[PDB]
């Protein structure tokens, strides 16, 4: 027996100059993927997000995501530990769609903020949040 | 001269309890809320966020929002000189529907995370996004 | 059994609107508060910080610090399951002289920020700290 | 005409693995680096930090530090936009002496949490603080 997320889906329509978009994301457990355990022992099966970005006719983006996907912006020791959470529409700014991802540790309510920026033309990008504390 | 954020709109279909919702978002400019003036002197008008969740034929929310909504949880000082920038479909929990929203600062690219939860019956509650610490 | 963390202590020298102070931190673990619990099951005894802070042969604080000097700024919950961890000498500011205080939770890396202020004439503030989000 | 910090100093004693450490540190303007300029248009001179620590009459490690020497986890955006603020002790571990360090947003008490960690043979260390976020 080990830990498994429930399977989470939301579809979202929105503009982006002025063209009409519908975006379809799917978050189901990934099996293939490394397990992911906490210091109590329990282990977690990660997940797999699919996100079907489509204008009218034509898919602009469609791709599986993981954790590793945003290797190149968060260092391995948080990643290893963490499992996909969830990656939801956030906003439309010139540079392309914005989407919000985030990376939890299991066992919590903590995660890490991220983002995903999508182009008219598919090109995609990634950039982790950067958090800053203030003291008064 | 007058600085204002153009008009951000968004449909979000999703399942909660077995039951399906559809929830939009519309942020437009209110003129009626106080100017927002930075260091630099430009003056910004904030913005005011319509959030209409429905399920079926049944409404479960349809709140005006504005920064003000989260003055039990956000100091005045920060509150005065920022701007409501987005409400946002986060996740389902069993609390309720999450929200993801945020009130930014005019001119950069800080803001300040914060959250509303809406149960099934409509009961909603507002928070702020706290954080932990992790090292090596 | 009962787990405990050493006796850490340290003195820091450095001057405020022109005056000498001497700060002298030491905490010990204190067997009269509640002991702690995680998830594991392994129970944790919390600990007291003393910070004794003088200028020349005036003491301006001297105080018993425990996790419950901070129930005004953390809630109930998180608190209860965390265990005071250190009381450092941060900065000086306009406001006074400031410490960077943690309190952790056992078996984790995971700490929450928080901060005491402290006046030349020895009024003491507790403060949580807060965080922005900045993206690209 | 251009911003210069005030330039701070503090002289802390400890003991780690039973032998007792004198750490000095000392931030002032460094003139020869870049400078930093905010969002308003302010310049802002960046400041070096001189940390020496030594264990009787032996130097343990006397570094001139500056934001760059975080260069390896910290994105260079954000370290850019940014000025070195301080180096303060904060406790001993197994692995060695821990230094809370940070580097600030000019104008603001806005500022990213970073470590340096010391060994007793001098071997040194930087680890950025991971800010995790936690929903409720």
């Amino acid at each position: 027996g080990l830990q498994r997320m429930q399977t989470s889906k939301s579809e979202t329509d929105f503009k982006f100059k002025g063209k009409d978009y519908h975006s379809l994301v799917s978050r189901t457990p990934d099996d293939n993927l490394p397990h992911v355990t906490n210091e109590l022992g329990d282990t977690y099966v990660d997940n797999k997000i699919v996100l079907h970005l489509t204008r009218g006719n034509e898919t602009v983006l469609n791709k599986t995501f993981t954790k590793n996907d945003f290797s190149s912006v968060v260092d391995a020791n948080f990643l290893s530990k963490s499992i996909l959470e969830g990656i939801v529409y956030d906003k439309t700014t010139p540079q392309g769609i914005v989407y919000a991802a985030s990376v939890c540790y299991p066992q919590t309510d903590l995660y890490m903020p991220l983002s995903i920026t999508i182009t008219a033309d598919g090109k995609m990008s990634i950039q982790k949040v950067d958090i800053l504390e203030e003291d008064y």
